[PDB]
Order: structure tokens, then C-alpha cells, then sequence
């Protein structure tokens, strides 16, 4: 499913965050998968180089994954 | 209707701020819209690199998305 | 042998860390050797020149090179 | 035998897990049981009540239990 | 060496942070060790369960143990 | 001299606070320093779990410690 940036940061930020897994494509496209077996489609070409997105991503125990 | 850069980041930071939604289109072009139906075009390819910009923007609840 | 970068990080870590070296190839993929002789790919683009990633390999004394 | 709390929450955030099973005894010692079979002390009286804590082990999938 | 509370939430903030270690102490004595082989002590009764103060303590990877 | 927890909490709040530093002693008194060289008194045996009142303290430089 299509999902914008801004709701992408909005499910990272819940408190009780369901999102399991980013996966970073090569081709600025994030795939994101969440605990309940979704998954959506951010177009967000400025963020695979966003370190301080990532280690966020990372502090909170998601799986940050490359792909390409 | 044609808007420079320099306007869209003061349209942004201004506390009342008639932004409501930013897209970001791979061809460099920004199509942005406002609370009381306006659309924007401006041309800025260096804005997928403002990393300032985009996180300003959905910190406040603005709607960001990329396109291609 | 593939590896999140997510894991990695945590496996660098590790109060009691298993990571011996790390590789930070060109073009993104990190290669990480592991104590117990295993070794792992991880794709993560963003970490190549991260001098913040180096100082903190370094410190944790994980041997870290470039190509 | 003894763990520092900092390498217990480690070792529950990581990826692949090893902990199977922690009691949060009333004295503040946890008892913290991996699947490689060992058992480790963690002495750490603020995890006592922590219901953030007894949350992310249940969500982790760790058995969590106290006295 | 004594080590004010203040001066030791100055320490965990560095940047370049020389905190390796911080013994909770069931007597309220916290021990500070740093990766210059040094010792501190602190006498801060109210951190020995002061969650947001732990926890960041553990995101940063500084090894904090429990004492009785 | 004798000063309220009350006047204290305003005195540590205030943007332009007298207050160079804290000593909260284990007998429940709090020491209380001033930039202009007075020294206070403050009974308050439930300071040591005021944690808004410390963290204030020493996110505004003010040097805490305890005594006992």
C-alpha cells in the first residue's frame, strides 16, 4: 500500500509502533512491514542517506535492511 | 502557479503556515498546496537534499510524499 | 551470511561483541567477520565515508578498513 | 553468571534473541534464562514494576514472570 | 574522586563520552568508572531508579550494573 | 536561612534564578546556593523524588549533589 513520508515517520514514532521492518532500496524506495503483516511502499529518495532517520530506525530495535 | 524556493521555505517556516501537503517529484519539480485549495510549482531539484526542509515539514504534520 | 544493518550495529555493540573486522567496500556492502569465523554481507549504502560508524568501530576495537 | 543490565536489554532487543525467559524476582535480581541453556543474574531493582520493560519482553516473545 | 551529579550527566553527554561504566549502588552511591581508568563517585540517591536516566545510560552502551 | 519548597521550585524556575547549586542532604534538607553568595535552608524530605526538579536543575548548569 501507498504511504507517505509523513504517516511513514507518524507509525515509526507511535508509541506503541507496529513497524517491524525498513527495507532501503537503491531506488529510494523504502519498503515498510509492520508487526500485524502489512506492508507499504514509501517514495522517499531523501532518506537513504538520512543517518540520523536511520540510527533512529535502528535505537528503536527496527530491522534497517538495504536492498538493490 | 510558479513559486520560487526562497518563498516556499518561508511559506513553510511561517507559524501560520498555509501548507498543507508537499510532493516531491523525482524530475526536481516541488507541487505544493495550501489550506484554502491553492496549488504551487517550484522548481528545485536541489530540495531532495534539504534535509532541514523535509523533516520541518513533517514535524509539522505536513503531508510529504515523493514522486516518480 | 546475509545481515541487517540493524544487527550489525547491535553486534557491534555487544558488551561482549563478536565482531573482528568489518570491510566497507565502495559500493556499500559491508563485509563483517565475526569471532567464530562466520562472515556476513550487509547492504547498507549509507555507511560508507559514516566517520561516526569508523570512530565508533575503532573504539570498540573492530578492526575497520576501506577499499 | 552475573550480566550487567545494560547486556540484558542487549540481549532481548537483539535480532535473534537467545533469551527464553526471565523472573523478575521481588528482591530487583532478575533471572535471565537463554536457549543455549545458561542462567544469568542481573541485579537491577528498577526493573522491578517496570511494566515498559514487561511489555517489550512479552512483545520479544521472552516467557516474563515474577514472584 | 567525588563527582557532583551534575558533572556526571555532563560526562554521559560528551560527545566524546569517557563513561564506560556506572555501578547503581543499593546505597544510593553511584560508581562511575571511565575509559581513562578512572573512578568517581556520585552520591545520588534519586537515580537509582530514575528509568529515563537508565535507559539512556543503556541506548548509549555504557555497562550499568546493579550492586548490593 | 529558612526558605519554603515552594519559593524554592520558583526560584529554580525563574529564567533569571539566583540559584548556583543544590546539596539535597539525606536528612531530607536541602542546601540551597545563590549567585550572590546566600545560602538557604529548605526542609523537604520529598525533594530526592521531585525528578522534574533535578533534571531542571541540572539541565540549567546548576551544580547538584548529595550529601549524607
Amino acid at each position: 500500500s501507498k504511504l507517505s513520508y509523513t504517516s511513514f515517520v507518524q507509525m515509526v514514532e507511535d508509541e506503541r509502533s507496529v513497524v517491524s521492518e525498513v527495507v532501503i532500496r537503491d531506488d529510494g524506495v523504502l519498503r515498510v512491514y509492520t508487526k500485524d503483516g502489512r506492508v507499504y511502499e514509501v517514495d522517499a529518495p531523501w532518506a537513504v542517506n538520512d543517518s540520523q532517520l536511520i540510527e533512529k530506525l535502528v535505537s528503536k530495535g527496527i530491522k534497517v535492511s538495504g536492498e538493490r
